[PDB]
């Protein structure tokens, strides 16, 4: 049973009914005649018509695409030594989630596989609260203060007289802003490496971003930082994928979540955290409140407090993805805020924009909004109200409830309270502490800790946007900031848009590096199960299907996801040459059976001109395992100009050999030795 | 029930946010004992935005009113008459709401006012929620739809500085009632005790509209609704009405309140009057005309079924402020009529729903959920509280299996139209002449009336054309009721200086019909809740000794008692201070308390003659009062008087006022025109 | 002419039309024959019953019942001594005004002369932008943290199961209330005192409540209250007097306000502040953050800034 079985409605019988339980139809109007006019009197006819008036809600202000999914959280210990967090309270203790994944810019519509920074925003729904932690896959933002937000989203969303760009930061005014906001830089850093194209939900992290408390029940406490640690591996596109994918398929990372679940494949994280003493706020060499900053993992291991598992999807996305309503403000004894600006600002954020999407003050009533312990409060009458409360006398203090509900505080009830060590000394300030001032070391520490692959695809990903930037005052005031993080990026990027690198300024320049930020670097894929294989086969030939028929067994045994593609569907082909396209799959085969569909003279009224051949062709260039299958790989590979001898190329008559030396392909997942190096 | 389910306990338990995490809501987190609240106060802002968000619209008319529970019972299986499952068996039982109101005043309005009032009745039936949205009254001001904003914003308060008040007593109205004569049969009742009842549970309910009643062979009959009261009918009188606006601004809503908590529910016949189709324009008017009644001369009341209301509600805001009432809210088994007034309703009470409710998700509030399992593909919208598992919500499908299925008359206890009605003719903006009669009417209501209530209806039309400023739309008054009463006229005209118009015989007649007199209706049926005000004195232990002893004679028979005095002790539940004769059904004055009744009376307790005035005024107002065990010479009050009760023995004394209690009120006492 | 001249409306001539200019009738439906029903194609219907069906709007969550008018304020003298504010910057400076006045406690069509506080809210439309003093009648307030404005407000306004009374503290939750958050004694005995029935709207102050600061240019602040002194005198109804107003003419106080207005009467205030230091905080028995207590006037006199007067009402009561 889903956790919301009380609120589910079944339809799987029955006469059709209004809201009221009248049983009506709804498939012809009231006329006065047959061909006459309708009828006022039609209340059938108005109420459906209504209710589809009315379906649809705003779209989050920001994150509006996205997908989420249910699942549970295993605490691995009892934390109470470090929080009085009750869901983390002992070992094995277990707390229903739900999580939704999202992109930022992009309305409710727009491609999944744009490039952005991603939502990541957890429900834990625990015995003391909601708790949510309300994330992105970069654990740094663009901004150091709340207020500043709609500037950034005004500037990255579409221009406002026409709405040109959709879900991309590629145009003048985002360029404007970053190049002229400096603190951008970490962020934009990490949103034009590969953790703006992610390969899915699954095989990206989360971070709270900002520092948060720790506070145990005598009232001591420790800053921490949350790190979602991806179970599945860290993967990404490339770009020149991504944007055909964006086409070919919009919904690709909804799809993936949702079909690793119906698969018994449900993503799983570690749930971390970095703690450190109150006392090391400025201990290395950048300030804790400052949330375009990480602490290096070489300052604060990270220790794993439980895991993280999404297994069961949604019965009615509207009402559940749509409508759940996460808020930082949803907080639990045993955590805390800090004093970070940006943080600050959101908890006003999240409980004021609900109002805009609910229409009104009961949006906690939702069913994937309510809390799965008793509410005890005051609150009362609003639009929508759905409780029934029996306390006629609901203000405190009272006697004639008996003085119920009672004040939940440190020291009864298990109240939330403020960490009672937090202190503020000062002017009432409009002002920003100079300890925030360099916007440019740690996107070097960054840019430093990616592989030289990596570090091309971030320039390329630059010189990409820039050169789509229209301003030439833009395009130099960017090169001006790039310049302060690496001279060595302002130069490559400034060679693709045609202008001169300022001279180099070496203030923030350093070498140092930190684990865990890279891509490329974090080693093959610990499962390659969900991976996709397209088998490229033709109803032509017996033994082509037979071919593709032996590879699938094999593949499918070990967990691939197998798509035989052919001419024509019939039994064990998934998929005509027409729907289908390299973006599809993590790597192809081509059964040695169809090689004549390669040659430059095919053509079929069936699929477009040179369809197989692209497929292969378009898999090899984005760095993917290819490889023929059977023992004849020379027409083929000839076709495509691709070397027998290549990384990620396979070529073998044994089926068994073939899905052995695939399969290792397969977990190396990109073969960066494909892409032109500056 | 869905109200059962949604009940929250607070009975025990610390304080929560909404999502459940245990909180404090006392004190604000400062930056310092004396410093600035903090944006991270979470608490604070959770707390204050509901509060902040609490009101929704009043609804756009009847704004003021009040709710409860109850039970509706058929007398018998109607299938002879219609398919209605709530009526197919003897002693079937559905749940019911009600809600009563008046119509023009805001929601913080005094009950008294002078007014139609609402009566609308939710049946949650076996076969879906079916409203009767009725008034008090069974005729309504205009004849089309399209007018109700023309005369809702006629009525309601001027709109430059929004007065008056719930009140119709200013040249808008008079100016609309005298240019759509229409009005005239509506504006008699609410001119008559009919617009100031004395509770609720003392009125009727009226469908107003014809509706017609449909059988499961498809045949149907024409139809109006009448529920009857079992407490008898009785008015307020104005001058009661105004000071009780004042004293008591809850009066009918706590009249309700307290019947249903001492096991006094009050109890209607639903009946109705059946006539053949053929009869539509049978009776000398058009029954498509919501401005007529079928006198029941010509079509008796046929009692259908036994409505009782007998539990408050838990929440008012959640149940009485929420319930969304709709004529759409139909059953296999009753059908529309081509009335204009009626079609347009329709539309009107599912679009308002959505300005009160603020989304399209109105019918999932538990006031408003049926007693049934709902199927259809209605889907999202703001608010949206159901997971529905049906991914296929489109007819047809082969993907859901083809369900929902389509219900009609043939399969699934489908609503269908009648299938006798038809239409014929041009597609127009036209009024049927059949309408055309809006004053035969009005006399045979004003005929129907006893000498004392005509006087009470011309002294109500004296009262508020009076306070018209405009001398054109007083004599447009004039001329329109004149055409209804010569008499009238010349009787209004008198108390505002002007000449009534000529007469004008073309609709006058002296033709009456039975059931619309309230004072007419004769003693109520019951004196269970009525309130008998014994006035005694903490002076004289005599005096508390006899008002202790009227209490259990008077207590014993269910009668409301309150023993007023100068101070609260035991046996004394009011002083006079607080005490006012609209509190009240009949007054007692003990003997012994003969003292405070002299005019050199004084004290710092209560104001100045205070306990002599509420005698004087309870007398004036045609009350049962008396004396128990002087008095009656300070108040000017005839011991020989009709409802005037003078004994020295306390079982005679009793036995006496309680008579007094069911005639109810004494017309004697008032002045008739020459 | 009015200062909303630009956004008025005149239907004194011309023909009905939609609200996009159509000209239509509105006074019979649309049907399919003389006695027939009538059609979903009647536009002309529908618009002007959705119009109708969505006029209300949620009242105000207190202050529901009030009253408002135009006028204007007029500085006595250049300010700048104590503070920067541009609309007190020089002798005659003149600033438009709005003010609303209310109770608290009762719905928007309960009686003005109920036993409540009231509202005095002034809007200073100035060239340097909306100046708002939200005031009542009364100087002090029941409550020390408006994190209990909810539990203050539940307690006064009617029972929840039953909405009794209206209007209304004279019931159990009040008096709870009050008995248990002693804070309350304050405003209770100004409420119960004659400032809890006002003669009229004309005859009460206004108060700010709250300390504010003025604040120089120079960055030098000051602590200061709001007194708004009716020029129209002080003066109160008795109670068996305002019961039976409130049911004889539950308008009193607008149409009070509003014929004095007609008349050539608008009613005035001398809109004033009392000023002390920053290091006078404590300094006078009590802590001037304490919404609960005024400043005696013998310790801080009175300093009359200007003139408040209302002399013009609406066009539109609900616009
Ligand atoms: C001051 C405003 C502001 C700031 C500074 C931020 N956000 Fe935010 N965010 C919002 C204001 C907001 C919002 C307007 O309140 C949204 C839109 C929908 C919603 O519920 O909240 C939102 C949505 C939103 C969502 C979508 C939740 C879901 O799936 O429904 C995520 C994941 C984040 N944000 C994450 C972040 C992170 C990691 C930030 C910086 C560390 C951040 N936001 C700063
Ligand atoms: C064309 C519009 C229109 C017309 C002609 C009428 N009404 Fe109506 N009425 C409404 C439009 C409306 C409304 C605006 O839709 C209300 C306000 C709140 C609501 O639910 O519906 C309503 C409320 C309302 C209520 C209050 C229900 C409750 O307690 O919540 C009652 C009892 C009635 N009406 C009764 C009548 C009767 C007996 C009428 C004539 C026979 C009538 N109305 C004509
Ligand atoms: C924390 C909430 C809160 C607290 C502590 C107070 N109020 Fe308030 N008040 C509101 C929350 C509110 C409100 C809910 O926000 C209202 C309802 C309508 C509106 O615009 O604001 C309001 C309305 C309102 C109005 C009506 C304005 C009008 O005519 O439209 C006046 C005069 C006051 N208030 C005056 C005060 C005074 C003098 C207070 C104490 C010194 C006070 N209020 C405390
Ligand atoms: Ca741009
Ligand atoms: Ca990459
Ligand atoms: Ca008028
Ligand atoms: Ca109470
Ligand atoms: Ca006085």
């Amino acid at each position: 049973q889903s956790p919301l079985a009380a609120y589910e409605v079944d339809d799987s019988t029955g006469y059709l009914t209004s809201d009221v339980g009248g049983p009506i139809q709804d498939q012809t109007s009231l006329k006065a005649g047959i061909r006459g006019p309708t009828l006022l009197e039609d209340f059938m006819f108005r109420q459906k018509i209504q209710h589809f008036d009315h379906e649809r809600v705003p779209e989050r202000a920001v994150h509006a695409r996205g997908a989420g999914a249910h699942g549970t959280f295993t605490s691995y210990a009892d934390w109470s030594n470090i929080t009085a967090a009750s869901f983390l309270n002992a070992t094995g203790k277990q707390t229903p989630v739900f999580v939704r994944f999202s992109t930022v810019a992009g309305s409710r519509g727009s491609a999944d596989t744009a490039r952005d920074v991603h939502g990541f925003a957890t429900r834990f729904y625990t015995d003391e609260g909601n708790f949510d932690i309300v994330g992105n896959n970069i654990p740094v933002f663009f901004i150091q203060d709340a207020i500043q937000f709609p500037d950034l989203i005004h500037s990255v969303k579409p221009r406002p007289d026409n709405e040109i760009p959709q879900a991309a930061a590629a145009h003048d005014s985002a360029w404007d802003f970053f190049s002229q906001q400096p603190s951008t830089m970490h962020t934009l850093f990490w949103a034009m490496s590969g953790h703006g194209i992610p390969r899915s939900y699954r095989h990206m992290d989360g971070f709270g971003v900002h520092t948060f408390r720790f506070v145990k029940d005598d009232g001591s406490s420790k800053l921490i930082k949350w790190h979602f640690k991806s179970r599945q591996g860290k993967a990404s596109l490339v770009w020149e994928e991504a944007q055909v994918l964006s086409g070919k398929n919009a919904d690709f990372h909804r799809q993936d979540l949702w079909d690793a679940i119906e698969s018994g494949n449900g993503p799983e994280w570690d749930v971390c955290v970095q703690i450190v003493d109150e006392s090391q706020a400025q201990a290395f060499g950048f300030d804790l409140l400052d949330p375009t900053k990480i602490i290096p993992e070489e300052y604060a291991p990270l220790t794993k407090l439980g895991l993280l598992k999404l297994d069961r999807n949604p019965t009615n996305y509207f009402a559940e993805t749509e409508q759940v309503m996460f808020q930082p403000g949803h907080i639990v004894r045993g955590i805390d805020f800090t004093e970070d600006p940006l943080l600050q600002g959101r908890l006003f954020s999240y409980l004021d924009t609900q109002l805009n999407r609910n229409g009104g003050p009961n949006f906690e009533q939702l069913p994937i909004n309510m809390p799965r312990v008793p509410i005890h409060n005051n609150n009362r009458d609003g639009a929508g109200q759905m409780f029934i409360h029996r306390n006629k006398y609901p203000y405190t203090p009272n006697t004639l409830n008996s003085g119920y509900p009672r004040q939940a505080n440190q020291n009864a009830g298990r109240g939330f309270f403020t960490a009672p060590g937090r202190t503020a000394s000062g002017a009432l300030v409009r002002e920003v502490s100079p300890t925030f001032n360099d916007h440019w070391s740690q996107p070097r520490l960054f840019f430093n800790s990616l592989t030289p692959v990596e570090q091309q695809f971030l320039v390329n990903a630059m010189r990409f946007e820039i050169s789509l930037v229209k301003s030439e005052e833009v395009k130099k005031n960017v090169l001006t900031q790039l310049n302060r993080v690496s001279h060595d990026v302002a130069v490559r990027v400034a060679a693709a848009i045609g202008l001169g690198a300022p001279d180099a300024d070496d203030t923030y320049y350093h070498n140092n590096k930190t684990a865990g930020v890279s891509i490329v670097g974090s080693g093959p894929l610990p499962t390659i199960k969900t991976l996709r294989v397209g088998i490229l086969a033709t109803t032509s030939e017996s033994s082509a299907l037979d071919q593709a028929a032996q590879l699938r067994t094999r593949l499918e045994k070990d967990g691939l996801v197998v798509t035989v593609v052919a001419e024509t569907l019939r039994e064990g082909v998934d998929q005509t040459y027409s729907t289908a396209d390299a973006t599809g799959f993590d790597g192809v085969v081509v059964v040695d059976g169809a090689a004549a569909l390669f040659a430059s003279t095919a053509s079929s009224p069936l699929f477009p001109t040179g369809r197989p051949l692209q497929i292969f062709v378009d898999a090899y260039r984005w760095g993917k395992p290819v490889g023929v299958c059977g023992g004849k790989s020379s027409e083929v590979l000839d076709a495509a100009d691709v070397p027998e001898d290549g990384d990620g190329v396979y070529s073998e008559e044994s089926v068994d050999m073939f899905v052995e030396e695939f399969e290792k392909g397969l977990a190396t997942f990109r073969f960066t030795d494909r892409f032109a190096l500056d």
